[PDB]
């Protein structure tokens, strides 16, 4: 718990509505304002989904460029990580295309799983073509794993030379209905499983909904990094809607200050994530 | 390791070929002969997939009835458990239909996962309609779980009253490329996770390929039950093709005898699995 | 994590020196002042060792009565838990005798271990006669466990009817040089091992030195209770001396408030610990 | 699980009686006969305690030399590992002295624990002087661990350069009343904890009494080595006395042959244990 802590803010996502979370940033300007407040509260990475002005999820490259430019202009030092997951059911071609904008980092979903009432599909041949696109556009991946078997699947892609990023950054996404939950036994199992299978990988955790607090506090004291935000959780407390993404980031920064864990500077975040 | 041991023989499966495993039983008569040898070697359950005479996987109800009748006639006491998984890619309607034959037991796959180069699809709405069909035809399920999150998903179906079977029998299917592996850390994690989430559930393990021996020896001494067979593993030793499914069953029976774990009688197997 | 949190303050101990920790309470008056400040900061239990005015550890019943009375006079709501461990090397007769003062609670050390440069001795026959004295004097024990095997040893005393207290309160004491450390894998293992062996037991954790923060944050989100204080840790941060025991308690209360875990009232602490 | 398996036979011990186990070897001639039968059954190490002709435990160097010479004369290939634990209650000077006989290997008990009705004492200063005697006499240690905290204590002696043996061989001694039990969760925890704290250490497990089978089957498939014998367990099955130590060794050799795990040759056992 003395190693620097990287906080990611997943500020928008594909499914959160403005009716449930009135402070949900939808436009590039709203997303830039939120990103500045999150950076000042301690966030070093923004996990970015884009929306049309009507709130529907978007995959348009011009809209992604608009949001990336707006965020970059308010906080040049923040790391802008784009989502290649998008909205469940979106075509894989549309999910892959924004890598052509050459972001510093982007997500790489490592498997298929039932996801609420639907299926989040990542066909093995599509995972390989996405992994190949990361190499061609020189984008560093954040590999998203929702279950134990996805760690093994990623290890096999490393062994075959399909994923060559080293060190590799994994994010455990815990709490999806259909995926592994965020209970402490599970996060401890996952970090130890990852250490066995991909020994040099670094990791972060996203705890959906009620799992935000248990995943965050374990990650605090096990060297992991943490994601928070409206994409994953709109509540500050049970039954109490959050005021902003920055409010969620600031609580994690306050707990890190209480326990003496320093927040990573932008330079340290880029060094840990091998973005230089 | 003093509790009775139930051995399941998965004798055929959907993908194993006769060229790789010349002793693969394909016809109902061949499957009955294998089932008798497996029963005499210690198996109390047969996990049944059917094939056409040309070796292609089948879902025909008349072919399922032919195989069930042939096995029943050689060993009336064996438990015949039919597969509702079938061949990856088969239509869900064809996978569900054989429950109408009212077998004593059948498999119920609890989630979707990448499975080798393809996806084994179990849409959440199809899992619910299959669970409903088990109730209507008074069939006891064996719930197949390939990942941690599938245990939580099954617990939510129990909470909603969609799965009412109690005690419920779970089988951990470990070693699929895309699913959780069969390493000892994983089987220990899964039995403890299941005890937390579905405390009265019983369990078995199927260790695909190289995971057959590690899963079997852990299950031996943790009270679990074991599945073996050509569907999951065609080798008796690394690089040494097995002579029969009964050879694989007999090794497990010999190890159980060495350590003093009794094999379940047919009556004990039916009592543990709540088939009476 | 809405379950009430009981904070224990171990304010003095037997070995801490005022040379290392200038604000260590030594006398009954100093201990009463600290106990009131700890109670106001959120502590519901004081774990009490006594000292002579010169700072030497004491086992005298008149001195224990002086300290108990001084604390009760200024903060009657707090639970005063006396130590039967005392200073390593103390005679077992002197360690047992203060149970005759009929405190609400007292510690019951469940095994022997190397403890720094010495041995903390708890002979099996002495553990049994101490367990019998808890029954004789109607005192509730807090059972101190430093290793996995002490949980099994306590389970055997329960089976034999030597310990009949139900529910039983266990405290994991982690970080002793010679005992189990406070790394997160260990505290997760211990709570799970205790759930298997003594399913109805409640638990707390004391994290010695550098293990204070990792044990506290894991206990926060797993339903455990927490001990802090100069007996276990004199530092607020690595290389930063704590200002008082109440400063350590207040940090835990602030983290609990951040995450929405309520602090137990005195009535709830007595109900959970079965002190009524 | 193709890694060679080293079997140790702990043939006599200090406490086993011929009244409970009529075929217990007591004299040097009896111990030599048993050692040859154990070697032929697959054992590569003899863990040696000596007795007087009346069955009383001994620490005499002339009696140790008699037993070592008798075993070497009939089976020179076996590794003779002497006990420095001896009978609980024995003086530390008498326990250390036989290292002057310059055996190939000897045990090094890494902590104190309650042991049945007594205490097995290993004062921290005595552990250090024993570690120094291993260097003085050029003997390789087998470090005996009964609890998690003993692994940390050994790691601290390595850090201080008190133990310089590399690779270090640890034996987990599980099932002592007072020590960690041999349940599968515990052996999995211990091998993983040892991998975190002493990454290059090799390990074996001794499962006392009823824990012999669960520890052996887990070690079989996790790369560990196994100890068996009358010192730890006199029963072949629950309520079935073992016929000899070689009968216990032969069962482990049969299970290893069933699963395809080779037994170490004497040369491989000396290479793995760094005895050349
Ligand atoms: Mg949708
Ligand atoms: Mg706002
Ligand atoms: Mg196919
Ligand atoms: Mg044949
Ligand atoms: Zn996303
Ligand atoms: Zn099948
Ligand atoms: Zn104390
Ligand atoms: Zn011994």
């Amino acid at each position: 718990h003395h190693e620097p802590l990287i906080l990611t803010a997943a500020i928008t996502g594909a499914e959160t509505t403005r009716a449930d979370q009135p402070n949900l940033p939808i436009t590039p300007e709203e997303q830039a304002k939120e990103a500045k407040a999150c950076f000042e509260a301690g966030a070093r990475v923004i996990h970015l989904h884009i929306r049309e002005d009507d709130g529907r999820p978007s995959q348009r490259l011009d809209r992604f460029q608009e949001a990336i430019s707006a965020i970059r202009e308010v906080v040049p030092e923040i790391i802008i990580q784009i989502s290649t997951g998008g909205a469940v059911g979106e075509s894989f071609d549309k999910r892959l295309a924004p890598l052509a904008l050459k972001p510093e980092m982007a997500t790489l979903n490592a498997g298929t799983l039932n996801f609420g009432d639907d299926i989040f599909i990542n066909h093995p041949a599509d995972i390989i073509r996405l992994a190949e696109a990361f190499k061609q556009y020189n984008v560093v991946p954040e590999v998203e794993v929702y279950e134990s078997g996805m760690v093994d699947a990623v290890a096999r892609l490393i062994k075959k030379g399909i994923i060559t990023q080293n060190p590799l950054h994994i994010q455990f996404v815990l709490g999806v209905p259909g995926g592994m939950s965020g209970k402490p036994k599970n996060l401890m199992y996952m970090m130890e499983h990852l250490k066995e299978e991909i020994p040099t990988a670094t990791w972060a955790v996203a705890g959906i909904g009620r799992w935000h607090i248990p995943t965050s506090l374990i990650a605090m004291v096990t060297g992991g990094h943490i994601r928070c935000g409206f994409e994953d959780n709109i509540f500050y407390h049970k039954g109490v809607i959050a005021e902003s993404n920055a409010q969620l980031v600031a609580r994690l920064a306050r707990i890190a200050k209480e326990i003496g864990r320093p927040l990573a500077t932008p330079e340290q975040a880029r060094e840990i994530l091998a973005l230089n």
